[PDB]
């Protein structure tokens, strides 16, 4: 047959024609995501980042990174490091709003939530005090928290305290999405698929078309805490850090 | 013209509205009520994917004369999108589903009753193709022509409007690249088909990258996070994209 | 250090670790944007417009325009002129819905709200009866309203009566966003960053890849007032006006 089998799970065919009660994980993700949108003013701003230099740095230093630090070098610790630094530099984004008292709380800790796709459903463990971590420590924290999310070895403190979230919306091919932030958080950054795209490049003041590894970074922000220009300035810092790609010293090889 | 103002997609009949207050028709009043309510009782988000429609465009160009001669309807892109989406809803029963927030139970529908958004002068109408999973591309093309005609001429039947399990809306009919369409519970998804645009893209032939002109489309999927999470939305769209990019539809046209 | 300094305000570092009451402007923005989403059916339709001809017209006529009219010639009066003309042609978009009486009011005035980013927060002054204005008058109104927004010299009529809004979401680098409309308004058009992108061009029936100055125009519309097709037709008129770029007479040189 001409039907597509790509990303199709044959085991899900049994679901067809049935009514089944969902598990607690999914039941929580359902009542809480519906509520999140009603108690915040969410909007998603889109920026594109040229990941070609980070890709070249990753390709070059990955073998030594694996040998020294024991874990693989993916794109996620680069996104995490750039976002965590920008949350320190943009304290108005690493913040929570209280609609009753009209007070803004600017968190001194950057407790970064990481969305982890598991067979049981979406889980969002937190990297507490991520501002004190190096790229190797971030890479080991991701491996640890993702493993414990999939094998149900997460403590109650591992799921609380998050001040910002990062989610890989490009894990299943998406260019972008409008991820849902969960108050008290004021932002959630999605990392779209890193795709080769023709872009205009300027070298010595002359424009040319070149193939570059481009990513869309959609930021869902709460308009109660962050304005459009605030969201753009925060994303400009992240984009500048990633496009400059001065991370060789951060890898601690 | 005597002025530099644009006349493109301007309806001179709408000039009568300017400076007036009028009660909206029954279609508009319900669409206003339902869309406002829909967002308050669901967790909507729109995931975007791009699909290379060049092979479907080449197949359509080659087989359009024979399709119109045999089946009597024009061959548009919509039956290809409908066929790919209906097959993907069978393969992804978790998307062809409804959530009950009171009992926390998920119902996975055995029928794919595909809602089609039809723009009419009186407003938006959404007739349903019941049991679309049992239809061929020629039957789909005819059902679209029939339901669109009866929507515009107020001749829809009671069943033509109920039972929808998923919706497909042509947001590219009036030039849009993409949109964040509003899904209406009990449905869990609405796929929009953006405009098919010639865009320069990277093509990797035999391990070598090159820039080529391809007919690209954005397929925004609005999904309910109560029913579908980000990864399921991506897997569902990956199946649709793979079916459209492979473009093995020559037999499906039944010529 | 390798940290990015781009768009980082060192003065905001003082906020980190504190709880402070937000100012009147920010408290009202937070109240209005959370409420706006609950009393409307918002969705954002995206179109791209080739601004290359407007860029070439601007470059060519800017010296004469500044000399005659006394004000700079930016892209904003071209966007304002195209949107205001389209709101006259599409009275269904320059409208307000009353959900209690089910009546649509089609405004005869195009009172265009302009989003102005200020250090004290977002302000949205209104250009009343913008349909009667020329591009030189529009350019002067923008300079005046933006100045008085930043220097807190806006009067009560300057902030009321808006029938549509235009916001420069590309001011801090964004390609696009899903801006929040505020009822009674039914639409808010965002102007993304004007970026040089490689696009396909058809000259004498032959396709080629060329560098053009492209912009994304996201329109947030209220589905109570405007359908997807209505939004597309309204944006098609705007796109046609901008891509044709017949503004030489409008510059009143």
């Amino acid at each position: 047959s001409a039907w597509s089998t790509k990303s199709v799970d044959p085991e899900k065919a049994k679901l067809r024609g049935t009514t089944q009660k969902v598990n607690r994980i999914r039941e929580i993700t359902a009542m809480k995501t519906v509520e999140a949108l009603q108690i915040s003013a969410q909007l998603t701003q889109l920026h594109e980042v040229d990941m070609t230099r980070v890709a070249e740095l990753r390709k070059k230093n990955k073998p030594a990174f694996i040998e020294k630090h024991g874990v693989n070098l993916t794109y996620l610790p680069f996104f995490v490091k750039a976002v965590v630094e920008a949350l320190v530099s943009h304290p108005n984004v690493n913040a929570s709003f209280n609609a009753k008292t009209k007070e803004m709380t600017y968190h001194s800790s950057v407790n970064l939530s990481i969305a982890v796709d598991t067979p049981a459903g979406l889980l969002t463990p937190v990297i507490h005090d991520a501002q004190d971590l190096s790229i190797p420590e971030i890479a080991k924290a991701i491996v640890d928290l993702a493993d414990r999310s999939r094998n149900n070895k997460l403590k109650p403190n591992d799921l609380s305290g998050g001040t910002f979230t990062i989610t890989n919306i490009g894990s299943e091919g998406a260019l972008s999405d409008t991820p849902i932030l969960v108050p008290p958080q004021a932002g959630i950054l999605g990392t779209g698929a890193i795709v080769k795209r023709p872009v205009v490049i300027t070298e010595d003041g002359i424009d040319s078309i070149a193939i570059r590894q481009m990513v869309f970074l959609p930021l869902t922000y709460d308009h109660q805490v962050v304005d459009g220009a605030d969201a753009g300035r925060f994303l400009t810092t992240i984009k500048d850090r990633l496009e400059t790609a001065n991370f060789e010293g951060d890898l601690q090889l």
